[PDB]
């Protein structure tokens, strides 16, 4: 008759590295690492994104006439530009504080449009008629920025101009005008009347004094002069003063909005479907808890660290190796006893022991897991070509990180993996030295981490060595004369 | 006749984390993270704080009439400037560089004031005595800032300004100066008489032309103009030059300072005490050697990391389980023997290996302790509404050090403490062993981690076996005896 | 007879630290962290670096007249200027956004300097021959920056330029100009006749009108007006237009280039070699594979990262300590036997042990290093006077990223050396117990982690025993005998 101590074991293929040796096959193992996307754009904190499939952001705050047709969501979590989106400004110039403003709409709690300046009423003395150009067409013809008037002379005349809004509103209003700068002197007269005109605006913490630059420039969308753009918010309850003698393009709507917090931009051609997530990622959403991904380094919300390991298998059972190997008849648990007799033979686990195991093991992988603990954040950042410093500071930063999630994700798993299985070996030996002390001289050690007993052992033997209980004198006699 | 190997016990209640078992009781441990502070402002480096109590760092630099009883110190290590200190810039317009001001005064060696054009004698074709405002009142009266002198039209004539200082110390010198926006060219002419008036400034690397913007704007603190505010730092052996034909606000007093290294400027209605300390929170000084601390991300000085876990205690003892389980007895040590014979009884402390335990954990916490070695910072930085990119990638920095190590802070408390347990399990197991291997033949196992003995044990015996000087031989026969 | 079971043991005296205990001899280690360094700069990625020896990026790419010994590079990986490279801008002024260029410039694929504007040809109307200065003396005559031509009026009149270049080339041309600031009107006058004058430039994404700011400023280099720098580059297919009444210092030459990437620059006194390297440290190149270095905080290229650590050794071996203790003599491996008996005596290494012990330590060491994967990084940054603030941005990165790495990196080679004792230390005491299980009864434990025999053992009997194949019952007998 033989009681014999062994472990579980299976079909499984897969493997974990350890620090001391790699491509360890085990019966069971967890994915620390997400390597899946559903492949969709979707909602942050339940909320849209703002999509705008033709047009920038320059294009649409102004009012490219191409993104006439988008339909203006009242809020939105983020801000997703395809990979050709190409209509922003029309009328070429430097869009002012561009990178600031992108960064400031990627997230708004409110956003609504409303008329700040009234084309029938606030402009009786000039001509906001003639405001058109070939540089913006529409449907081929001549014009302009929706949310812009371009003022001109009237009557050969441009009196000064001088009006005001005050914001009446409980949110920031977001007030967008432009400069233009004609080619030649000959056209600001044109247009203006007065040559030596200039431009004024300002609120409470905001001033400035712009004049006309005239000069021919190269032609950029067929126009030799250029018009920039400037933007300010005003805060409730202050107010926006525009004065000018010309060559001011004048707001006709703004925009009442409230920032929430901040997010980000994503570049992508990727389509944005009704669906949920906690973390977007240029290339779809990951759907996931688990504390590390490698599907890309820029991701905005409650994101999985980027990490460019390929593998993070954590080990959570025992070397899968078909005590000379494992049992794969073992099929009820991690630890277990085979036993033979006259009356019969077969496996069973050893329940206590692998539940405890179990237990220990799966707290210790959702330790990993769950002090991961993620903040929302929107990792991508814009700069443009006069910002190369900060933009390669940026760079540090991401660079610094990976390589330390890196280093760090994947010596945690080899540093884990190989205990896991030192931990699995110390409880399977620590039920053979249990059963050992309570045999003693009633059997034989015979390798394989089985004992050969000096006495007949009967099914209600055999559990009372596997229950603990064992009467060593009982047998003893037995035992005597069998030696 | 029994001896008997156990470990200590006691009344303790608190508990660890170990990465496979949660709330583990032990008989010691030690706290890495520092949850308190002192509730007060405390001295870096030996060096008192500056402290604005009403006025800000614009406010305080250009002499806010406010500011007036405020006692300027000749050195600080940090500034403090409270919730509520609006007393800044008292006739509206932007202070130029301003953030880059509020740092590079963070922290200065030695500050003295002086005044660089006595107004006396350095402006005798111009009136210095009707710079004043209802924007900047003392007392009800109209004034204007204490170090600077707005300069009038004298006799309805303003003759071309032109002054200069050589710097003959042997510190920077910091001037401030400004720029007046009349609201209107009435105001221009009323001021200045010159109407297209303009202002140059300059040194060996600063130089700079400004013109008079003149616009009515919205009203701020009753004022319809604006006024901009100037700085530069002066090297050693350079000049300053100033020529103006009107709207320059000159300086009266400048700073002979000198820049230390860098800190930071700290918000905070928390009073300023005589104490001192090498880390300081806006919450409170933060007095500790411990490597990290859950108060606040914002700290002065050579500070705990911040990290967002509750809880990192450190055991460094065994689990405490009043081997069935431990003596609350054995008061003199971490492990040790009982002993019963017909002599008495009663428990021992093995010296030898309780103090190996205790000199090797010891070092291993100072080991965890020690090797922080962290730097001086400042940590906290400021940027304004145009600035949001940059003050965005600066929380990407905090966020990404709190994320990195927050994480590796609470695994490694519990990476620490499930092994720490398990050596102290595997000192208990080695006594076992060192004495089983001495008794031999002449004592039995009888579980609990006890020995019974074949023989009489008399106190000097017992005293042999704890030693490792049993003799086997000596009891062999009256072993062999009983059996 | 006797069989004993030890440890090797050398005349080895470098130590490792524990987190346990500190100064551990061991037998043998290897080094993490890079202490040395060749003492010369090297190549990048096997492109040499430009070396201005005498003159800084501005002097260089002005053409100052002290940089016309210097051999330009079509190419080069990484710039080198010495501690005394002095010779820049000779004609004093702001070099705008010269950060900006400074980075630009760090990295080229390709490097031409062409004649854009031809001395000869493009400036019919202006005296180009008058362009001279006593600030940027050549040998002793006046001159001036041999890329830069500064027109004078000829024959008192100065008409307007208009001169333009269009970019035909595959890559992007950096055009660099600059602005003339006269100290009075007289000079004005004397030099471009309008006094009223005006400089145009502008590029598809760029436009901007200058003024001429006329004032009298403190001598620099014996000048009292100033002379400002600007610069842009130009698309392939895009055109740059000069447009001037005045005051205006053309290009004469412009850079046809290919930015490579980005890299930085190094500023140091250490002389170029024909060498390689993947790191270039200021104090001389780096030569390892190693995950650390504590050479210096800024590199260039794939290097290992920063720690301010002393010392990171990494046990391999066990414990040099001449079972009592190691065996000198046992100098074929680092487990194994000694035995002793009628017939000779002497050691011989446990080869399968060993073997095992040693694969997976080795790999061990392999996976620390292996993981590090380090990337292609500048690392240093540099900012202006007026950017103290992101300056101690990049401060507070390196500074963070230094905590975490020599934080991790100390404790990782405590973390790891104690165990590698206490998994040597396991390893021979299996050994013990594989010849323990054997034995059985027909030897007797002696201490020492030695058997003596209860029978004669000869050579070929201590080989089995060795070897596993130790016949338990062939000796059964005698031993009965001799007990
Ligand atoms: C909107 O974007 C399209 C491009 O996506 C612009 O059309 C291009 O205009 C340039 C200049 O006339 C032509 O050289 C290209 O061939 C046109 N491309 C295509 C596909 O038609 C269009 O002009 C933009 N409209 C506005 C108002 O910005
Ligand atoms: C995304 O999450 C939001 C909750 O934040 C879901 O909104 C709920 O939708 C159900 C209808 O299915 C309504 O009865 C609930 O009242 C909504 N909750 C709230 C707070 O408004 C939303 O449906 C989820 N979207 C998807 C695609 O699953
Ligand atoms: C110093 O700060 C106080 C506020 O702390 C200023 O007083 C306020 O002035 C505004 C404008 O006149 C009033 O609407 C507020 O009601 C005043 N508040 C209080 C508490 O009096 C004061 O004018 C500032 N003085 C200077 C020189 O800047
Ligand atoms: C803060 O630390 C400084 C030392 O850096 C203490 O200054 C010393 O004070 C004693 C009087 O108690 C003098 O006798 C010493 O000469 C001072 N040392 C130096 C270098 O000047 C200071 O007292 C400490 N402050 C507090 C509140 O403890
Ligand atoms: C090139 O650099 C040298 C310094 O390395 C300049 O020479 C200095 O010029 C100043 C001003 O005239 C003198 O006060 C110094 O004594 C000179 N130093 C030396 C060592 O001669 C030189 O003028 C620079 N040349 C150019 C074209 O920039
Ligand atoms: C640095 O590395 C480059 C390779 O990137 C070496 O260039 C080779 O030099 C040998 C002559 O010794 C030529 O036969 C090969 O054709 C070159 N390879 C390439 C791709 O051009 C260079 O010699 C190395 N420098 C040093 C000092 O070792
Ligand atoms: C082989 O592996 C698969 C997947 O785990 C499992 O469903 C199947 O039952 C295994 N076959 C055997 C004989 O265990
Ligand atoms: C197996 O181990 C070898 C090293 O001996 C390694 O190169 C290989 O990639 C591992 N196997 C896989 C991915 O199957
Ligand atoms: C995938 O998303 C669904 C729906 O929100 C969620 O129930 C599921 O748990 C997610 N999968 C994982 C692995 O989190
Ligand atoms: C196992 O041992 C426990 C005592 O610890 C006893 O109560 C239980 O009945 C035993 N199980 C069996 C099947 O006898
Ligand atoms: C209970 O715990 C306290 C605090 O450690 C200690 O002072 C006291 O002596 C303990 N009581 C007993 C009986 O051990
Ligand atoms: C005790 O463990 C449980 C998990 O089983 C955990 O939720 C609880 O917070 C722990 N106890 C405390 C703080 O007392
Ligand atoms: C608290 O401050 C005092 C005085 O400087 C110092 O002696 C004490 O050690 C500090 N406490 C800790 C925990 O460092
Ligand atoms: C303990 O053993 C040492 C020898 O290692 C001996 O010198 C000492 O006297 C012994 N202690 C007692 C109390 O006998
Ligand atoms: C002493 O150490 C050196 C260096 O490792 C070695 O070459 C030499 O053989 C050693 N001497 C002895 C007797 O082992
Ligand atoms: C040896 O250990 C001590 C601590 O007990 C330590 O101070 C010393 O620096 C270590 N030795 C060296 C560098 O030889
Ligand atoms: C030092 O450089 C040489 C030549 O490139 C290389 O063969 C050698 O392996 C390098 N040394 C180390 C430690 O990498
Ligand atoms: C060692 O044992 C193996 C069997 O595992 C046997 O084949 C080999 O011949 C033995 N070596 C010697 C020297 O007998």
């Amino acid at each position: 008759d033989t009681l014999c101590i062994g472990y579980h074991a299976n079909n499984s293929t897969d493997t974990v590295d350890t620090v001391l040796e790699k491509n360890v096959t085990v019966t069971h193992s967890v994915n620390l690492l997400e390597d899946k996307h559903n492949g969709k754009l979707c909602k942050l904190r339940g909320v849209a994104p703002l999509h705008l499939g033709k047009c920038n952001i320059a294009g649409w705050i102004l009012g490219n006439p191409e993104c006439e047709s988008l339909s203006t969501a009242s809020s939105w979590s983020y801000i997703v530009e395809t990979s050709n989106s190409d209509n922003g400004t029309c009328f070429p110039g430097d869009f002012i504080n561009y990178e600031e403003l992108r960064e400031q709409l990627s997230s708004v709690s409110s956003f609504e449009r409303f008329e700040i300046f009234p084309k029938t009423s606030s402009w009786p003395n000039h001509d906001s008629n003639k405001g058109v150009t070939a540089a913006c067409p529409h449907a081929g013809a001549k014009s302009f920025y929706k949310n812009l008037i371009w003022l001109v002379k009237k009557g050969n005349s441009y009196p000064k101009l001088n009006q005001s809004y005050i914001n009446d509103k409980g949110k920031e209003v977001l007030v967008l005008w432009g400069i233009h700068h004609p080619s030649t002197t000959a056209d600001q007269q044109s247009l203006y009347q007065n040559a030596d005109a200039y431009v004024f605006v300002g609120t409470s913490r905001y001033s400035k004094k712009f004049k006309p630059e005239i000069a021919t420039r190269p032609k950029v969308r067929d126009q030799e002069g250029r018009m920039n753009y400037y933007w300010t918010l005003v805060e409730p309850g202050d107010k926006i003063t525009f004065e000018a003698t010309g060559n001011l393009v004048v707001p006709r709507y703004a925009f009442t909005m409230e920032r929430n917090a901040g997010s980000g931009i994503i570049i992508s051609d990727t389509p944005v479907h009704d669906c949920n997530t906690t973390c977007q990622t240029p290339e779809g959403a990951i759907n996931t808890s688990l504390p590390f991904q490698n599907i890309h380094p820029i991701t905005i919300g409650k994101c999985p660290k980027y990490v460019k390991s390929t593998k993070l298998r954590l080990a959570t059972g025992l070397r899968n190796v078909p005590i000379e190997g494992g049992w794969t008849g073992m099929v009820d648990g991690w630890y277990g006893y085979h036993h033979q007799n006259e009356q019969g033979s077969g496996y069973a686990a050893d329940l206590k022991s692998t539940q405890n195991a179990i237990d220990k093991i799966t707290n210790k992988v959702n330790s990993v897991i769950e002090k991961m603990n993620t903040q929302f954040t929107a990792v991508g950042k814009e700069f443009n070509h006069l910002e190369k410093r900060i933009e390669n500071l940026n760079k540090k930063v991401d660079d610094g990180f990976l390589d330390i999630w890196t280093y760090n994700a994947e010596l945690l798993v080899l540093l884990e993996n190989e205990r896991t299985l030192d931990y699995h070996d110390s409880n399977v030996k620590n039920l053979y030295e249990k059963v050992r002390n309570q045999l003693k001289n009633n059997a034989k050690e015979i390798g394989n981490g089985c004992f050969e007993f000096y006495h007949k052992c009967d099914n209600t033997c055999m559990e009372s060595v596997k229950n603990g209980t064992y009467d060593y004198p009982k047998y003893s006699e037995e035992a005597k004369l069998n030696r």
